[PDB]
């Protein structure tokens, strides 16, 4: 299992079209990833439970990713965020 914390620098949070692209990235693996926000941990393959997770800038939140190709979805999540901006 491989888990980060990251903290949210977007204007718009994990909302909008970051959101719906990081959702579409953790959907291509195989592995279970979650997305925790407050002591509420969300399937981050599932874009309404990520859209109502309500995370706003200066939030701080923990992914994790838990599976066979476990490493391949981490490295990609990272790339995401930073090239969406998010983290």
């Amino acid at each position: 299992m491989e888990k980060k914390e990251f903290h949210i620098v977007a204007e718009t949070g994990i909302h909008a079209r970051p959101a719906t692209l990081l959702v579409q990235t953790a959907s291509k693996f195989n592995s279970d990833i979650n997305l925790e926000y407050k002591g509420k941990s969300v399937n981050l393959k599932s874009i309404m439970g990520v859209m109502s997770l309500g995370v706003g800038q200066g939030s701080d939140v923990t992914i994790t990713v838990d599976g066979a190709d476990e490493a391949e979805g981490m490295a990609a999540i990272v790339e995401t965020l930073q090239k969406e901006g998010l983290a």
